[PDB]
DNA sequence: CGGCAGTACTG
DNA sequence: CAGTAC
DNA sequence: GCCG
């Protein structure tokens, strides 16, 4: 393996992450993705300058941690990385939040419980930040949907409750769940989250609301008993004709829909969970065009249509 | 030069 | 709207 | 940061 130059990219990788440079830390996570599961522990530059996601600026860069064991970028991290890392990991607080604490002088969660001002979600975040920061066997992610689906099948028998993200590629622990919900008669997915919600209230399993939208809930559970922690847990209902598309979407994982987007806009076609379609329209799309539909009734079709070979779950797991 | 996703909340 | 999350 |  690489693990001598990607070990110190992933801490100047993560350090542009928390402060903000989105796309500076997408380019080092995808450079340090390639090099992870290379075949060969790279050697030099033509080799680097010559791989995918390996440019120039980080082809210098892998050359000094070759000829040097040093990189001299890791002596220009500020100071505060730590403590953004430490903010950000609240549920509901992201980098520009990170960053005002920060600059208001707060650098604990203890300073932030007694005199930061936090929003709703964040103050729930901030009460389970241990727990939200652990992954729970995939017996328990089993555990929470059949709650779920027990729940709804008693409003509809006909509803479909399916468990996506990690649980759904088969990884043995989750960081959290993802139910998705459908109904095949097309139309009685309609309404069905003031019953459904009550329900699992009613129970004590739901112990939080994190967003509470038409088609999407966020929320907090908590099974019975003792030695159980609280999980983030979503809820989203979706119509059958858009189910190929919102498995995919939301079974993920992240990065492979991030290949699959771009993959789909080599061929004029737009991928999201709500459909595959074809383009709009320079870049980022056009103002006129609104797309067409393609027919997507099973997740096969999606990978066909991309001219791609069928990938099970597990192997999505990129 | 500029995309690397589009949409859903929250307030 | 900006921020955050999926 | 990467890329076209
Ligand atoms: N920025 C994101 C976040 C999520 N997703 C999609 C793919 C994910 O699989 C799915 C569910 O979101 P999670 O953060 O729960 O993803 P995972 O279940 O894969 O995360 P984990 O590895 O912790 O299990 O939503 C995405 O495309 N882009
Ligand atoms: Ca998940
Ligand atoms: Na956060
Ligand atoms: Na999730």
């Amino acid at each position: 393996h690489n693990l001598h130059i990607t070990e110190k990219l992933e801490v100047l990788a993560k350090a542009y992450s928390v402060q903000g440079d989105k796309w500076r830390a997408l380019g080092y996570a995808k450079a340090i993705n390639a090099l992870k599961s290379f075949h060969k522990p790279v050697t030099s530059y033509q080799e680097a300058c010559s791989i995918p996601g390996i440019g120039k600026r980080m082809a210098e860069k892998i050359i000094e941690i070759l000829e040097s064991g040093h990189l001299r970028k890791l002596d220009h991290i500020s100071e505060s990385v730590p403590v953004l890392e430490l903010f950000s990991n609240i549920w509901g607080a992201g980098t520009k939040t990170a960053q005002m604490w920060y600059q208001q002088g707060f650098r604990s969660l203890e300073d932030i419980r007694s005199q930061a001002s936090l929003t709703t979600q964040q103050a729930i975040g901030l009460k389970h930040y241990s727990d939200f920061l652990e992954r729970m066997p995939r017996e328990e992610a089993t555990e929470i949907e059949q709650t779920v689906q027990k729940a709804a099948q008693a409003f509809n028998s006909g509803l479909l409750c399916v468990a996506c993200g990690s649980y759904r590629r088969g990884k043995a622990t989750c960081g959290d769940v993802d139910v998705l919900i459908t109904h095949p008669d097309g139309r009685s997915h309609r309404g069905i989250f003031s019953r459904l919600l009550d329900s699992l209230r009613q129970e004590g399993f739901l112990t939080d609301d994190l967003v509470k939208g038409e088609t999407k809930y966020l929320g907090v559970c908590r099974l019975p008993g003792p030695g159980r922690r609280h999980r983030r847990l979503d809820i989203i209902v979706v119509p059958y004709s858009e189910f190929a598309c919102a498995l995919l979407y939301f079974t993920g994982s992240a990065h492979f829909n991030r290949s699959m987007r771009a993959l789909a806009k080599t061929k004029g076609m737009s991928l999201s969970e709500h459909a595959l379609s074809t383009a709009v329209v320079n870049t980022h799309g056009a103002k006129v065009g609104p797309g067409r539909v393609l027919p997507t009734p099973t997740e096969k079709d999606v990978f066909r249509l991309l001219g791609l070979p069928y990938r099970e779950p597990a192997e999505r797991d990129w």
